[PDB]
Order: structure tokens, then sequence, then C-alpha cells
């Protein structure tokens, strides 16, 4: 098992926005994907525009500060760090991908839930119909579910 947060408050803060989907777009994917967790637990989580956040989403490309490179369009989609101090929560988005609101290229949202599945301090289901399986797929976002599988896992983390 690994790290959680030891506190249900938690704050995110938007470090940076792509230029391949408009910023309330952005806002709204990131609202969502929080919203998705936030629903079958009790952690609260708060936008702040400035200042110290515990989860910090980034979107970057190639090496970008961390010891976990982006490689271009394709392959590797995102990654999160778990529960801790600094870096640990943090969200960091490949910009070499094409972020949308649909079908169309990668999914933010989708993407953001399986993310923030991992700052939360999940790992990966072996379950192909869990978000937190390994690999990116379209879903219909207006009918997204989380699995039980999903649901088991964040309560076995916070309750
Ligand atoms: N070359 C690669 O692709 C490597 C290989 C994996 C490894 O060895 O680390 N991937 C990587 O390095 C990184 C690791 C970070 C992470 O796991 O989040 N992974 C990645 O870049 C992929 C991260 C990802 C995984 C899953 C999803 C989604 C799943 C679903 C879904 C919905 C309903 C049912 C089923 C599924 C909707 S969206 C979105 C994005
Ligand atoms: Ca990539
Ligand atoms: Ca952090
Ligand atoms: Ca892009
Ligand atoms: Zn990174
Ligand atoms: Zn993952």
């Amino acid at each position: 098992m690994g790290p959680v947060w030891r506190k249900h408050y938690i704050t995110y803060r938007i470090n940076n926005y792509t230029p391949d989907m408009n910023r309330e777009d952005v806002d709204y994917a990131i609202r969502k994907a929080f919203q998705v967790w936030s629903n079958v637990t009790p952690l609260k989580f708060s936008k702040i525009n400035t200042g110290m956040a515990d989860i910090l989403v980034v979107f970057a490309r190639g090496a970008h500060g961390d010891d976990h490179a982006f490689d271009g369009k394709g392959g590797i989609l995102a990654h999160a760090f778990g529960p801790g101090s600094g870096i640990g929560g943090d969200a960091h988005f490949d910009e070499d991908e094409f972020w949308t609101t649909h079908s169309g290229g990668t999914n933010l949202f989708l993407t953001a839930v399986h993310e923030i599945g991992h700052s939360l301090g999940l790992g990966h289901s072996s379950d192909p119909k869990a978000v937190m399986f390994p690999t990116y797929k379209y879903v219909d976002i207006n009918t997204f579910r989380l699995s039980a599988d999903d649901i088991r896992g964040i309560q076995s983390l916070y309750g």
C-alpha cells in the first residue's frame, strides 16, 4: 500500500493551461474530474488561483523537471504523484498530446479522473472496466461512472 492525504480538505491549482482547449473548458474538465472522486468519499476539493495548493495541475512537454519525462505525441499521456508534500499529489499532462472536451484527441476529463485517482493514492486496477485500468480509452462522458472496483479502492483509503 502507499500514502494518503492525512486530511480530507484538499486544494488544487492549475499551474498553466493547454492551448488545445479554452480556459473555461479546462477548468471544467478538471472540476468535474475532482467531483467524480468527491461523490464517493468524504473528500472536499477546492480550487485556488494563487498560493500553495496540495495538488498542482501542470501541462508540460518532454523533460519537465521530474524523473519522468514525457515522450512526445502518443505513448505516455500524463502522470501523477501520490499523496505527500511538495510534488506529492501533483498531476502532469503531456502537452504533446491533443487535449479535448470530447472523443477527439485525448479527453482531458477522463484522463484527469485517472490521474487524480493517483494523486489520491490509488494504483492501477486489473479490471478493464475500471477508470484506474492502466490505459486510455474514450467512453461517453455524459454517462461515465466509476466502477465498483474504483469505489472500493478509494474507500479503502478514505472513510
Ligand atoms: N508507455 C506508456 O504508456 C507507459 C507504460 C506504463 C508504465 O510502465 O508506466 N505509461 C505511463 O508511463 C503513464 C503512467 C502514469 C499513469 O499510469 O497514469 N500512463 C499513461 O500515460 C496513461 C494514463 C491513463 C490511464 C488510463 C486512462 C483512462 C482510462 C479510462 C477508462 C474509463 C472507463 C473504463 C476503462 C478505462 C478513461 S481514461 C487515462 C490515462
Ligand atoms: Ca506522449
Ligand atoms: Ca503537491
Ligand atoms: Ca497539446
Ligand atoms: Zn511530470
Ligand atoms: Zn495510471
